[PDB]
């Protein structure tokens, strides 16, 4: 089916890259909520936070989620998208959610911090699992994740 596919996970799990390659494989559109915010508002997350705080950024992020969710589209989401319950509900309702899981060690390794990702996971691991319909090993190359997702999720290639 063509419900929107939400990619969730912590910074460093490869969301944008896997999202983009999955979208290409399925013939879907691709949008990253963080990138959408930047290029529609002109403001970075630091700008938004400096002007309106973390609460203001989280509201914008919720709004972005709602604005870009549509069928036949893969949506890569920022690390903190899973913090608000309404965001978690929105994603499981509107579509199907995939958590790109990696231990903190590997998240920290990816740097195109080890203990800061450990702490991110203590706060958010359970939230990623709560919202995810499907959990995949994000330490594989993107192409291998793409392949595994199409099989597990029973999605045809474009
Ligand atoms: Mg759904
Ligand atoms: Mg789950």
């Amino acid at each position: 089916m063509t419900e929107p596919i939400f990619m969730v996970g912590a910074r460093g799990c490869g969301k944008t890259t896997v999202g983009r390659e999955l979208a290409r494989a399925l013939g879907y559109e691709f949008v990253d909520t963080d990138i959408f915010m930047q290029h529609t508002s002109g403001m970075t997350v630091a700008d938004v936070v400096a002007a309106e705080g973390w609460p203001g950024f989280r509201r914008r992020e919720s709004e972005a989620l709602q604005a870009v969710a549509t069928p036949n589209r893969v949506v890569a989401t920022g690390g903190g998208m899973v913090l608000l319950e309404q965001n978690r509900q929105f994603m499981r309702a509107h579509g199907t959610v995939v958590y790109l899981f990696a231990p903190a060690e590997e998240l920290a390794l990816r740097l195109q911090i080890a203990e800061e990702m450990e702490a991110v996971l203590r706060e958010r691991e359970a939230l990623y699992q709560d919202v995810a319909h499907y959990v995949v090993d994000a330490t594989q190359p993107p192409a291998a994740i793409v392949c595994e997702l199409m099989q597990t999720m029973r999605l045809p290639a474009a």
